[PDB]
C-alpha cells in the first residue's frame, strides 16, 4: 500500500518561520560564515512529501519467522505496569503541544480538573472503541543544518490528551521491554563509555572483523501495517492489565498502523498507512523492527557471527569475516532480503575492516590518551551540525538546548571540549546564568540540567579521562580543522585563549564554578590542577538516562515538583 495519500491541502506552519541565522554579535563570535546556516521550514515540505511517498512491496519468509518467534519468546518474560493518570502527567514536558480541548502541558503537570477529566475521557473512549481513527496534525520540523538545501522533516503526532494514554498504557513496555527482546544488541540501554566499550568488544571479540552499517532510506515511511501488527504481537507478549491490553489493541488500529492528517489550520491534508514520528512507540517500535529485519536478512544472507547495535532505524553489523569477495556478496545478499523485507539502502553498504572507519548513531570511534598516556576509546562526530545548531541557539532562545545534550553526550571530543564548553560557559558567567537548568535531549527524553553541574554528569558518562584527553588523532584534529574554516570558526588557538580567561573567572567564583574551571577547563592551562573523583557524582541519580530511546515520544525524565 502507499505510505501517504495526500488530498492537497498544504502542510502549513501555526506561526512566522526563520530560515535564516540571523547576524547576532554572541552567535558571530562562535560562526562567521552565517549564510551557510539555515533552518528547515514548511517551504520545503512538498519536496518531503513526494520523497516520503511509495508503494511498499513486502515479502516475508521463513527466516523472519523464525526470528519473530525468537523475539516473541523473550518478550513473554515481561510483565508491565499500568501508569497512573498522575505518573503519565508528569512524564509531559513542561512545553509540549497544546491539546486542542481547552488546556496545555502546564494544565497536565498540574494535574488541573480540566486535563485531568479530558484524560480520563481519551482513556475510556481507547477502552470502549477500537476502531476510529485518532486524528493526528502533521507539521514540517524546524531544524537547523549547514549547506551542502536539505527539505524539512515531517511529523506526525495526536492530541496531548492520547499522548498522556500512550503513557499509560505503553510507557512501561517501550522502557522495559526493547532490551529484555534484543539484549546486548539495543543500543538506548548504554551511556557513551559503554557504548564505546560494547563496540570496542565486539569488534575485538572476532577473529578476522568486519561490519558495516545500514542505512534504510525514509525508514518510517517503509514501516507496513503488517510491521506495525507484527510489533504489537510482541508487546502482547507482555503480562498486562486488562486496560493496557485493550488500550495497545486500539492503539495499534486506530493510530499506529495509520491514520488522517490534519494540518496546523484543521484542513484535512491525507491519509498515513506508515509509522507516525511523534508517537510513544516510534523508537522501540522502529529498533524493534529493524532489528528483526536485520537479525533475519543476516541468515539469509549467511553472514557469520552477527552482532548488531541497534538504535531505532540507526544499525551496525558487526560479524566474522569470511573473506573480501564473499563478505561483498553476503552484504549485497543481505541488502537484496532488506529490501524484500521493506527495508531498501539509502547509502549502499560497504563492508569496512577498521572499526574508527564505521559511522553508526552518526558517530565513529577514535582514540586519544589520558594524563598517563594510556590509550581511550571514545565517540565523536563530525562537528559541523552541532556548531551550526549552538550557533542558532546562541542568537535565538530554542526550547531544546542541542549545544547541553552534545557537551553532556560528546565531553571527551576536542571540540565540544575547547569550542563548546568555552563558547556557553563565556556566555553563560557574563549573564549570571551558570546555575539556570536549561532543557536538553538524551536518547529523545528532554531533562532539566543546569552547567554548573556538568563536570559529575561527564565523569559518570565518561569518567574522569574526558577531562584529560590530549593527542588526538590526526584524522580528527583535521577534520575539526576544516570545519572550521568551512563554517567560518575561530581557529582553536582563538578557544584556548577565551577558555584560559573563561576558566580564571570560574575559579574566581569558587563553588560549582571553579569546579567547572578545574574539570572542564584544565586542557586550556599548563599548571594542571588536581583531578580526583567528585563527590556529587556518585550521587548522581542518573537512573532512567541509559534505559530507552524515546524519540517523537513526548517524554520529559527530570523529577516533578510536589504541590
Ligand atoms: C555515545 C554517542 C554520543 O551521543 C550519542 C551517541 C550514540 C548514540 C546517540 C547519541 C545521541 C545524542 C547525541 C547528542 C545529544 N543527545 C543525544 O541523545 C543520540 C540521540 O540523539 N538519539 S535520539 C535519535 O534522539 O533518540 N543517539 C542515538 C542516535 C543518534 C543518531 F545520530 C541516530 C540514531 C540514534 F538512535
Amino acid at each position: 500500500s502507499m505510505s501517504y495519500t495526500w488530498t492537497g491541502a498544504l502542510i502549513t506552519p501555526c506561526a512566522a518561520e526563520e530560515s535564516k541565522l540571523p547576524i547576532n554579535p554572541l552567535s558571530n563570535s562562535l560562526l562567521r560564515h552565517h549564510n551557510m546556516v539555515y533552518a528547515t521550514t514548511s517551504r520545503s515540505a512538498s519536496l518531503r512529501q513526494k520523497k516520503v511517498t511509495f508503494d511498499r512491496l513486502q515479502v516475508l519468509d521463513d527466516h523472519y519467522r523464525d526470528v519473530l518467534k525468537e523475539m516473541k519468546a523473550k518478550a513473554s518474560t515481561v510483565k508491565a505496569k499500568l501508569l497512573s493518570i498522575e505518573e503519565a502527567c508528569k512524564l509531559t514536558p513542561p512545553h509540549s503541544a497544546k491539546s486542542k480541548f481547552g488546556y496545555g502541558a502546564k494544565d497536565v503537570r498540574n494535574l488541573s480538573s480540566r486535563a485531568v477529566n479530558h484524560i480520563r475521557s481519551v482513556w475510556e473512549d481507547l477502552l470502549e472503541d477500537t476502531e476510529t481513527p485518532i486524528d493526528t496534525t502533521i507539521m514540517a520540523k524546524s531544524e537547523v543544518f549547514c549547506v551542502q538545501r536539505k527539505p524539512a522533516r515531517l511529523i506526525v503526532f495526536p492530541d496531548l490528551g492520547v499522548r498522556v494514554c500512550e503513557k499509560m498504557a505503553l510507557y512501561d513496555v517501550v522502557s522495559t521491554l526493547p532490551q529484555a527482546v534484543m539484549g546486548s544488541s539495543y543500543g538506548f540501554q548504554y551511556s557513551p563509555k559503554q557504548r564505546v566499550e560494547f563496540l570496542v568488544n565486539t569488534w575485538k571479540s572476532k577473529k578476522c572483523p568486519m561490519g558495516f552499517s545500514y542505512d534504510t532510506r525514509c525508514f518510517d515511511s517503509t514501516v507496513t501495517e503488517s510491521d506495525i501488527r507484527v510489533e504489537e504481537s510482541i508487546y502482547q507478549c507482555c503480562d498486562l492489565a486488562p486496560e493496557a491490553r485493550q488500550a495497545i489493541r486500539s492503539l495499534t488500529e486506530r493510530l499506529y498502523i495509520g491514520g488522517p492528517l490534519t494540518n496546523s489550520k484543521g484542513q484535512n491534508c491525507g491519509y498515513r498507512r506508515c509509522r507516525a514520528s511523534g508517537v510513544l512507540t516510534t523508537s522501540c517500535g522502529n529498533t524493534l523492527t529493524c532489528y528483526l529485519k536485520a537479525t533475519a536478512a543476516c541468515r539469509a544472507a549467511k553472514l557469520q557471527d552477527c552482532t548488531m547495535l541497534v538504535n531505532g532505524d540507526d544499525l551496525v553489523v558487526i560479524c566474522e569475516s569470511a573473506g573480501t569477495q564473499e563478505d561483498a556478496a553476503a552484504l549485497r545478499a543481505f541488502t537484496e532480503a532488506m529490501t524484500r523485507y521493506s527495508a531498501p539502502p539509502g547509502d549502499p553498504p560497504q563492508p569496512e575492516y577498521d572499526l574508527e572507519l564505521i559511522t553508526s548513531c552518526s558517530s565513529n570511534v577514535s582514540v586519544a590518551h589520558d594524563a598517563s598516556g594510556k590509550r581511550v576509546y571514545y565517540l565523536t562526530r563530525d562537528p559541523t551540525t552541532p556548531l551550526a545548531r549552538a550557533a542558532w541557539e546562541t542568537a535565538r532562545h530554542t526550547p531544546i538546548n542541542s549545544w547541553l545534550g552534545n557537551i553532556i553526550m560528546y565531553a571527551p571530543t576536542l571540540w565540544a571540549r575547547m569550542i563548546l564548553m568555552t563558547h556557553f560557559f563565556s556566555i553563560l558567567l557574563a549573564q549570571e546564568q551558570l546555575g539556570k537548568a536549561l532543557d536538553c535531549q538524551i536518547y529523545g527524553a528532554c531533562y532539566s540540567i543546569e552547567p554548573l553541574d556538568l563536570p559529575q554528569i561527564i565523569e559518570r558518562l565518561h569518567g574522569l579521562s574526558a577531562f584529560t584527553l590530549h593527542s588526538y588523532s590526526p584524522g580528527e584534529i583535521n577534520r575539526v580543522a576544516s570545519c572550521l574554516r568551512k563554517l567560518g570558526v575561530p581557529p582553536l588557538r582563538t578557544w584556548r585563549h577565551r577558555a584560559r580567561s573563561v576558566r580564571a573567572k570560574l575559579l574566581s567564583q569558587g563553588g560549582r564554578a571553579a569546579i567547572c574551571g578545574r574539570y572542564l577547563f584544565n586542557w586550556a592551562v599548563r599548571t594542571k590542577l588536581k583531578l580526583t573523583p567528585i563527590p556529587a557524582a556518585s550521587q548522581l541519580d542518573l537512573s532512567g538516562w541509559f534505559v530507552a530511546g524515546y524519540s517523537g515520544g513526548d517524554i520529559y525524565h527530570s523529577l516533578s515538583r510536589a504541590r
